[PDB]
């Protein structure tokens, strides 16, 4: 309850530590952490931001408006606790397609949609990049159209670029989402702290996940594109947070 920031219709904002149910645990978040910088949207799980580049929260009531903080800056966190799925397996069914595919359909051989299909390439940032495979759309584009009449549709919104990290037993833990070069430029630029937009440009998005698997949480994260440089520091801060405010 240490920092204060404006007074909006009536709240005072400030840090003060809100507490947040997360399945059975219980965080005791500084409130400016927050997406509405005041408690939890009602629902479950919880959404807090962090600003690029110091991954560090929106000052108190800086988001609220009329905002003083920087839009652009901001990186949407949600994190969820993981009770219909196995945790322990969410990255890897992410990055496959059991769930949008029938079972022995046409569509659940698609290669552009299942890891094991995908094509790694060089390590950069610390992560596998996973390209398509352009020679299994042929084989597969073949058996669609020979089945339902019709090539299958190049749709550049659902070909982004994916991107994996592992633990030194092969688990994925990380896995990340971005709108491909053919799909989006960057629509920003940063020098330093200060990221300025380019107008009539769309910027890039990626999205991005990992899990906590003592927690039984999933984290989600949207951000540009040109932020994916720092995306451990990120997960760094994120972690920190999920320690830190554990009620032990
Ligand atoms: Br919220
Ligand atoms: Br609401
Ligand atoms: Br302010
Ligand atoms: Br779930
Ligand atoms: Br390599
Ligand atoms: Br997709
Ligand atoms: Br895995
Ligand atoms: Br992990
Ligand atoms: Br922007
Ligand atoms: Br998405
Ligand atoms: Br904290
Ligand atoms: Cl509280
Ligand atoms: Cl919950
Ligand atoms: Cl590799
Ligand atoms: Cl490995």
């Amino acid at each position: 309850a240490t920092q204060t920031g404006r007074t909006i219709n009536g709240h005072t904002y400030t840090d003060a530590p809100v507490d947040v149910k997360l399945g059975p645990n219980t965080f005791r978040i500084p409130a400016n952490y927050l997406d509405s910088q005041i408690a939890p949207w009602p629902g479950e799980g919880v959404t807090l931001v962090i600003e690029w580049p110091d991954m560090k929260p929106t000052a108190p009531g800086a988001r609220a408006n009329p905002r003083t903080n920087d839009f652009r800056k901001e990186i949407p966190i949600r994190i969820n606790y993981v009770d219909r799925v196995p945790v322990e397996t969410l990255l890897s069914r992410l990055s496959s397609n059991e769930a949008i595919t029938e079972e022995g359909s046409v569509e659940r051989g698609d290669p552009r949609d299942r890891l094991d299909q995908r094509v790694a390439k060089p390590q950069t940032l610390g992560l596998t990049p996973y390209a398509i495979d352009e020679a299994k759309m042929v084989v597969y584009a073949k058996k669609y159209e020979a089945r339902y009449g019709k090539p299958p549709v190049r749709n550049p919104a659902y070909e982004r670029d994916w991107y994996i990290a592992r633990q030194g037993d092969g688990r994925i833990s990380s896995f990340i989402k971005c709108d491909g070069e053919e799909f989006r430029r960057d629509g920003v630029r940063l020098e330093g702290r200060e990221v300025i937009s380019e107008p009539g440009e769309v910027a890039a998005g990626c999205v991005h996940y990992f899990v906590d698997i003592d927690n039984k949480l999933s984290v989600s994260l949207d951000y540009k594109r040109a932020f994916l440089k720092d995306w451990k520091r990120m997960e760094e801060a994120v972690r920190d947070v999920i320690a830190r405010t554990r009620s032990k």
